[PDB]
């Protein structure tokens, strides 16, 4: 097989020779937050490969909630797993809001340079966010609420100014070997200004959804769970050999 979900007997193609790595957000998992997204690459030839990050005992489903430097050692754990199975020197990875921002810290602190290509953010919290804007993931996620506070730590690790924060971003954006792009909606009600999720350094792409489709008005959960417009552009990143413009006719 040269294509795949979670398929560990996959082995990367000439055209796509890098699996892709998913690292979903928030209150997320390994399975729910790709539903659209892992079969919309599956269908374009890539191995794809997803885990489960900052998992709470008790709360099944929503994960993002452990402390997120240890959230950064299950991905590195994740990634040689996924290597020494296909056989790859690099993965490329996809994250969505948290998911999209904690591989930073695996990057800068545990060598990940080594192992990866390219970082693609969806709605990444780049330098973090509010306890205000992650209570606006909520109403998406109910009866999770009954088991967070303000002390959770994949939530307290999120806020800007944060020992966490402060330490991943008391450098530079990028660390040099990575291909970085970031797709954020000015929509985006959970992390704001929005502009924050941006990254700075010389091989860093930001792009603005709006500029894509004018009248895309997904918003923080939307982009990175079913928007394949955002998708697409995912896809123009993962292979910019055979990238095309993104545009509103990408909404199917
Ligand atoms: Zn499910
Ligand atoms: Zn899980
Ligand atoms: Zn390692
Ligand atoms: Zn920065």
């Amino acid at each position: 097989t040269s294509r795949g979900w979670n398929d560990y007997s996959c082995k990367p193609s000439a055209a796509h020779p890098r699996p892709v790595v998913l690292v979903h957000g928030t209150f997320g998992n390994s399975i729910d937050n790709w539903l659209v997204l892992a079969p919309y690459l599956v269908n374009r030839g890539y191995c794809v490969f997803s885990l489960d990050y900052g998992q709470l005992p008790g709360v099944p489903f929503f994960h993002g909630l452990g402390p997120i430097d240890k959230s950064a050692e299950q991905l590195d754990v994740f990634v040689d797993k996924v290597l020494d199975a296909t056989g790859a020197p690099k993965a490329d990875l996809v994250g969505h809001s948290q998911g999209g921002m904690m591989p930073n810290y695996y990057l800068k602190f545990l060598g990940g340079a080594d192992k990866v290509n390219a970082l693609v953010g969806i709605a990444p919290d780049n330098h973090g966010t509010t306890l205000l804007g992650l209570t606006k993931l909520l109403p998406f996620f109910p009866g999770v609420e009954k088991f967070i506070s303000d002390n959770t730590p994949g939530l307290a690790d999120q806020v800007a100014g944060s020992p966490f924060i402060t330490k991943l971003t008391a450098g530079g954006d990028t660390v040099p070997g990575v291909r970085y792009t970031v797709i954020a909606t000015k929509y985006d009600q959970v992390v704001t200004p929005y502009r924050t999720q941006y990254l700075d350094g010389p091989n860093v792409r930001n792009v603005l959804l709006q500029d894509l489709c004018p009248v895309d008005l997904s918003e923080h959960v939307a982009i990175g769970t079913i928007d394949r417009i955002a998708f697409h552009e995912v896809a123009n990143a993962l292979d910019p050999a055979r990238a095309t413009p993104t545009t509103c006719a990408s909404v199917i």
